[PDB]
């Protein structure tokens, strides 16, 4: 038990996708090729972003860059702003997000609910921060604490739950998830594969880390999200579907090569905020 | 630990202290009065109903009453439908939900996504009408299996064997348990396990301003009615002060738990009060309650 919602963060579960795996059981036909989904919607605000956000705020607090009542500014497409907004409420900070306008209304309403101000993006944010040296722009595209939240949280957990791991599949945006988790995994698990999926350059990006990079179209992503919820029950956001497409490629490949695989993949958030789009 | 199936990643939900919101968080001018939030939005479909939906099916499975291909029928205000819709996809069953039209669009959406048939019963009569409609649909077509959540003891048992033990493990110093009073499973099963293990424990109900066959009034200390308006206000207050983005029934439980908390404070008595967050705010956004 916890004294704050902020502590009820991480230690997310890992779930075997038996129905969707290319081959769950070892058989006379070859070794298993299993997909394991890690449910990051199970964090305080519904997404993996609670990890880096919280750690970024705590990290600047400790660096002495924040004082109560202070204004925090972050460019975000939604999830980090929501995470940050939650944390700024409890800690007594103001939040301003710089966001693209083609975003789902659900994001707006949660930002508003948490008391965030929205300006309808990195460049914009950078300009405003230059204009207001009072403000703190944690900057998820370059803040080492993004990568650390994953090196120190996601990665270790994944290793603890899946020591037989062969591949890790995540989305590539700020790149924190793959740089943190991936470097930790490569530092502990020999010949481990680190696989991005991106839509068809931050400062956190390390080119040495990725093993693979699938580009995934929007139609494939949506299609795959639906398959996931039809077949495993998992009500995931759309990034998960791009991720899952790239997991089925690696899987198909392990199946064809008769090699054993256990393929951890990230469910970065749930479908809730994507409903308005009518992709579900 | 890991799970071979989403069906297993269920229960063992977190319990978090509400420091800002508890009347008196520090035991120092009075003993403390503490609110503890058990977060049942941490469940496969984001609701406490995962506990009972799963256990009803499995227990039906056991008793011989189900074998896939089979079609389940259930009346629901949404949460139970969703749980059952998810569990029915994995187990190879078809689902019909009877649900009133007043319900939020988000519930409809999810139900269809999981691919349940939904008969929207008329708003007039609420759940009585959703239930009566299912009984009549059951009466045509006896092959459809109605688990019946208002009377299936696998509902009360899911909380007796899960929710309760989990509470007692995390908050052994517990003095009250507050939860909404719907099918009555949560309060009956959690309340029965706790009365057995914790002497003097208070079981407190919240209900909105027919009697389910699960309902044993012996288990309850007190029934608090709560208006929608107070529920919305307390739900909003919960996010503003503790960051917890809860559903509206959680506001009603919060409103009732502060009553009890306020009671303990004013009499200088220690209270450690556990309240259920039955679901998150996601399915309530279209209502406008969060604007
Ligand atoms: O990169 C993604 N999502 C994503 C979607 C599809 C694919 Br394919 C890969 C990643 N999200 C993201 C990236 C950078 C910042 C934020 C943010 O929430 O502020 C989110
Ligand atoms: O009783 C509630 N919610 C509720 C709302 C306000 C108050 Br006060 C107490 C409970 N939900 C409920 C009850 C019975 C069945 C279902 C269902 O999801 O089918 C939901
Ligand atoms: C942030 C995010 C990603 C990408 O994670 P990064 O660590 O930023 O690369 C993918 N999907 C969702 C839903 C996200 O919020
Ligand atoms: C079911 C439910 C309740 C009440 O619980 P019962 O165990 O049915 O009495 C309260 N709130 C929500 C959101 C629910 O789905």
């Amino acid at each position: 038990r916890y004294d704050s919602l902020l502590q009820a963060l991480g230690n997310t579960p890992l779930v075997g996708l038996q129905r969707l795996s290319p081959r769950w059981d070892d058989g006379r036909d070859g070794p298993h090729v299993r997909l394991w989904a890690k449910l990051e919607d199970r964090n305080p605000t519904g997404s993996i972003k609670d990890r880096p956000a919280v750690r970024m705020i705590e990290q600047a607090e400790a660096d002495g860059l924040l004082r109560p009542g202070a204004t925090i500014l972050e460019p975000t497409s939604g999830n980090t702003g929501i995470s940050l907004a939650m944390a700024a409420r409890l800690k007594g900070y103001r939040l301003i997000c710089v966001m693209p306008e083609n975003t789902s209304v659900e994001r707006r309403q949660l930002l508003e609910l948490y008391g965030a101000q929205i300006i309808f993006a990195v460049a914009t944010a950078k300009e405003l921060a230059a204009t207001n040296p009072s403000w703190v722009m944690l900057y998820q595209y370059g803040n080492p604490a993004n990568t650390d939240s994953h090196y120190c949280g996601t990665g270790p957990e994944l290793l603890a739950d899946l020591p037989e791991i062969t591949h890790f599949v995540a989305g590539l945006g700020t790149t924190g998830t793959l740089m943190g988790t991936g470097r930790f995994l490569r530092e502990h698990v020999a010949n481990v594969k680190i696989v991005a999926a991106e839509p068809r350059v931050p400062e956190l990006y390390d080119p040495e880390i990725l093993t693979a990079r699938y580009s995934v179209g929007a139609v494939d992503a949506v299609r795959r999200t639906r398959e996931l919820v039809h077949t495993e029950g998992i009500f995931a956001g759309i990034s998960t579907g791009a991720v899952l497409h790239a997991a089925l490629g690696v899987g198909a490949g392990a199946l064809a090569a008769g090699e054993r695989a256990d393929i951890a993949l990230v469910v970065a958030d749930a479908g809730w905020k994507y409903l308005s789009t009518g992709a579900y």
